[PDB]
Order: structure tokens, then sequence, then C-alpha cells
């Protein structure tokens, strides 16, 4: 009974499928047999079959997946990703808060089990924000919020177990983390925002190569003006932005109306901050 299907997870928490017939977060096409990994910020990794999910269809329903899933309290999904077939050649790589980053071959989740496992062993106090599929001569691309970033090969990061920590990714000053996480593809600029909703675009050519577990260089000159970096992704002229405030208030703009600009900028102000209000979210918005 295989077919195509349509997948979605609301910013709210709710996913459901349904054959091709809060807000949208991401909308995803796939087939009732592939399978979709949930990494978690506390290293672990659920599975579930397509077919296993709720299938509400139509609009609204759906369960959230911290009740589909045996998650502890105060932990959250930081990633997900479809995978229709566990090919040999290829790898799942992991960057932390603290700079670490691992990397393993993804044949290694080919039987996992609803419950879980742990997928990155992790030191007292750090946590998993970042997952995605490598292979080849891919890049890796670490951004932090004191605004340095450092870009890479992933040749250059070797293959480990499961249950093991991983190596050194970028080398980071005293009270800085990594925000971001970014294996570039294609020639998309980089687009990054700060707190008090400050961001600007820099070509990805701009950003030079070098090696890993050094403090890297200067994506976008903080101060106590602009604010701390929220996030960094990489986006098309046609794409949208979407950036989200504690306080609740939502901002979407185009890509195009950003000006491209060099790494040595603080950017100009693309959202009304108003004191005692930060920007806390920066994504894509779902086509």
């Amino acid at each position: 009974t295989q077919e195509d299907v349509v997948v979605t997870l609301s910013h709210q928490g709710y996913v459901k499928y349904q054959p091709l017939s809060d807000f949208i977060d991401r909308l995803l096409v796939a087939n009732t047999h592939d399978h979709i990994l949930c990494f978690s910020s506390r290293g672990r990794v659920y599975s579930m079959k397509v077919y296993q999910l709720p299938e509400a269809t139509r609009g609204a329903r759906g369960r959230p997946i911290v009740n589909l899933l045996p998650l502890e309290q105060d932990e959250r999904i930081t990633a997900i990703l479809p995978v229709t077939e566990f090919e040999e050649g290829v790898k799942v790589f992991m960057a932390t808060a603290n700079g670490t980053v691992k990397k393993t071959v993804l044949t290694e989740f080919n039987r996992l089990r609803t419950a879980g496992k742990v997928a990155i062993k992790l030191v007292d106090g750090d946590e998993l924000i970042g997952v995605d599929l490598t292979s080849g001569e891919d890049e890796v691309m670490l951004f932090s919020a004191e605004g340095k970033v450092v870009r890479f090969k992933e040749s250059s990061v070797r293959a480990m177990g499961c249950n093991t920590t991983g190596v050194r990714g970028i080398r980071l000053g005293e009270g800085d983390k990594v925000v971001s996480l970014i294996v570039p593809r294609g020639d998309g600029a980089i687009l990054t925002a700060t707190q008090n909703g400050y961001g600007k675009r820099t070509a990805v050519a701009e950003y030079p190569t070098k090696s890993r577990a050094t403090k890297g260089v200067i994506s976008i000159k903080v101060t106590e003006r602009n604010g701390l970096v929220v996030g960094a992704v990489q986006v098309d002229d046609c794409d949208q932005i979407m950036m989200i405030t504690d306080a609740g208030t939502l901002v979407r703009t185009r890509v195009s109306e950003i000006s491209i600009v060099g790494r040595n900028t603080q950017g100009v102000i693309l959202i009304r901050t108003a004191e005692d209000e930060n920007v806390v979210g920066l994504q894509r918005v779902a086509e």
C-alpha cells in the first residue's frame, strides 16, 4: 500500500500525514514506506516509519510530536531528516553548542526503534544543535553568537560509532556558543540576523575556507547596538524569511530586498526590536 503523502510539522509541534489530494513549519512529500529520523537536544535519535505517524489528513488535527516519542521534560527536537534508503556512502553530521562535531555512517541507523537510542554522547551542560546528511567533497560551516565563523571539509573529520563524543570543530572565546550549522550547496547567499532586529547578506563565495579547531573569522560585527547573532542560513533570491520575537511579534521579508555587503558590517534594522524584546527565531518560510 505504497503511495505519495504529505507530511507537515507545525511551529506549535503537531505532526500528521495524508495521501496527495501555529503555522506550517515544514511540509514534505514522501512515500508511506520512507523513514523519518528525529534528533534531540540531548543527543538521542528516534526512528519511525512514515505510516506509523498520525494520519489526520484534511485541515487541522494531528498529535504533538512530544506525545509520540518518550521524551524527558526539557528535551526538544533540533532536526528532522527524511530517509528513503540507508545507502553505504552517506553520513550523519552532528554539531554541539560548545563547538564539538562528529560523524557516523547512515547504515548505523538502519534498524532503530521508536523508543530511541544514543546518537552522540554529551559532556555535562552541552547540547546537540545541528544535524544534516553529508558525502564526498561536502563542506561544513559553524556560526557563533558573538559573530564568528569557520568553514572546512567534512573529509577532515574521522568517522566514529554511535556511543562516542566526537572532536573539535571551532575554538570558542569564553562565553560564546555555536548557534547554527550549515552544509553549503550552491551559489545562494548567507543571511544572518541579531537580537535587536538587524540583518544582512554576504555572498557565500566571500567566506574563506580554513581548518577545523581554530577561532575562525568575522561574519558580522556585533556590538551593544545590534546585539548577539540569533542564527545564519543560506537562501535564494526567490525565498522569504521569518523572524520571531520572545514577545510574539512575527515578520516575513523578501530576501531580494536585503542588500549583499561585506562581512565587516553591522547590517540595518529589518524589524522594530522595541526595548525588552528579543528576536529568538529565524528560518525559511515553509514552501
